[PDB]
């Protein structure tokens, strides 16, 4: 269906590259990996490379390369992901932590010879000095979620839309809601895909000769569905908390 789908057939290796700064405090994670399309599997392993890390593990799951889901072959015609490679995607989302703080991140899923890369850029902002993201209250794990697409024609991409349930040490649940879209790097044709979801699963392990502060990363991804106000990625959240709030309501309208 695509000839992006090709450069998938098979084990592709991966490295991720992330800048990140919450609330001013400023990070770097370096990651690498590898990705088994056939499967809809991701392995991965990330180190901060400048000290502690100041947000949870967890929390830099979603952030941290859909192109890896299976595919079941009656839906190929659905993969956006796929068929943006070689050249890729911008990925960019606003994930907004319910009570707590936002993070906005632009990255860039492309080819570099045959490594494919995620290099991401990641601004948070609004955290509470003691809350469950900058005070480390988030349990090492992960569940199960459905990631829902859309295609944006005008835009010759994708919406998605998500809500992610950390489990926190004392039992209680905090959810980041997540507005994400995605665009061509390129000029070649991709596939829109009619409204379908990934299924996704996640699985955080360490490894215990690994005195950096890191994390290991498993994913099972398949797709399926076919037989303050939160601000989306291309508003700067400055400019639209000043519009009315039944306007920034309205203008969240199309990620459901």
């Amino acid at each position: 269906m695509s000839k992006g789908e090709e450069l998938f057939t098979g084990v592709v290796p991966i490295l991720v590259e992330l800048d990140g700064d919450v609330n001013g405090h400023k990070f770097s994670v370096s990651g690498e990996g590898e990705g088994d399309a056939t499967y809809g599997k991701l392995t991965l392993k990330f180190i901060c490379t400048t000290g502690k890390l100041p947000v949870p593990w967890p929390t830099l799951v979603t952030t941290f390369v859909q192109c890896f889901a299976r595919y079941p072959d009656h839906m190929k015609q659905h993969d956006f992901f796929k068929s943006a490679m070689p050249e890729g995607y911008v990925q960019e989302r606003t994930i907004f932590f319910k009570d707590d703080g936002n993070y906005k991140t632009r990255a860039e899923v492309k080819f570099e010879g045959d490594t494919l890369v995620n290099r991401i850029e990641l601004k948070g902002i609004d955290f509470k000095e003691d809350g469950n993201i900058l005070g480390h209250k988030l349990e090492y794990n992960y569940n199960s979620h459905n990631v829902y697409i859309m295609a944006d024609k005008q835009k010759n991409g994708i919406k998605v839309n998500f809500k992610i349930r950390h489990n926190i040490e004392d039992g209680s649940v905090q959810l980041a809601d997540h507005y994400q879209q995605n665009t061509p790097i390129g000029d070649g044709p991709v596939l829109l895909p009619d409204n379908h979801y990934l299924s996704t699963q996640s699985a955080l392990s360490k490894d215990p000769n690994e005195k950096r502060d890191h994390m290991v990363l498993l994913e099972f991804v398949t797709a399926a569905g076919i037989t303050k106000l939160p601000f989306p990625p291309d508003i700067d959240p400055q400019v639209f908390y000043e519009l009315p709030e039944e306007v920034q309501k309205e203008l969240m309208a199309e990620w459901e």
